[PDB]
């Protein structure tokens, strides 16, 4: 199958650490985007790599285990579709007139007010957005409401935080 | 005076609207540290530029108002200066003996745990660390500190946020 394929791949990289670093990242996810007939893309650049790495790496490592790998990879591959489906007329980037379907087909209703900051925040001049951005504004997202979750427990919706708690948070994504 | 340059440049780009946008301002940052001896840079990507503009926002516009350009432009020129004081064998890196000191010298006063997240998720393989990332890791700090301010005014140390606030303070910068 497709994971078991990775699993080589990672363990010619890491072996038995099974861990692969945001450069070594970069180049996998690359390969695959990068030589795609419907993306557009230049592929994804090392910042993005290192917030990939940062947004999964639960144990503070540095680097990215195969399970987290998992996640992280079903989500690019998810969300690359929801990008092709939306960038119907092979343009290279989704419209203003479809990035709201994009977002909720992608997993996320999004209130009219922080869906506007999200636009804003990752769309062009014209309110257009590209597979990179698209990827690298869901990647964070999802990293976001994990980040929320992880605070939450007792499931109200209200959370407390320190300082440190949010820097930790924050800047490690 | 310098302020008094930019002011102009800002009415030759928004006349009375006075507000630049990411591009203009990556143009305009560019033209500094692009053509800088000392600085080793490609210059600011036009996403850098969106989170600039996206951390001094104040009132949810999409554009840079001179005021926040100037807070802006007085950090970056001030973490310059801090960058080639750290960078003295100019190899274009602060290294991870002289990453510490930038950070105090810039205005942190970090706690390990956090400061070894930053410089893992901003240093490259060698732990060592470029301009770009340097003010990139600077903006969203100061942003972030900036975000928690919002939210605590009685000084406490403990805020409350809701997943909203969350994503708004989050994903907006």
């Amino acid at each position: 199958e497709e994971e078991r394929q990775f699993r080589k791949l990672f363990v010619q990289l890491a072996g038995d650490d099974m861990e692969v670093s945001a450069t070594e990242l970069m180049n996998i996810l690359n390969k695959v985007v990068t030589r795609h007939p419907d993306l557009k893309t230049d592929g994804f650049g090392i910042d993005t790599c290192r917030s990939m790495v940062a947004v999964m790496d639960s144990d503070t490592t540095g680097k990215l285990g195969f399970e987290e790998f998992k996640y992280l990879w079903n989500n690019i591959k998810k969300w690359q579709g929801i990008y092709k489906r939306f960038d119907t007329d092979r343009s290279g980037t989704i419209g203003s007139n479809e990035l709201p379907g994009a977002f909720e087909a992608a997993g996320f209703h999004l209130n009219q007010h922080i869906y506007s900051m999200i636009i804003r925040r990752y769309s062009d001049e014209t309110g257009n957005m590209d597979f990179d951005n698209f990827i690298s504004c869901l990647v964070r997202l999802d990293a976001m409401f994990r980040a929320f979750r992880s605070l939450d427990k007792n499931g109200t919706g209200q959370i407390q935080v320190n300082i440190q708690e949010w820097l930790q948070l924050t800047m490690y994504s």
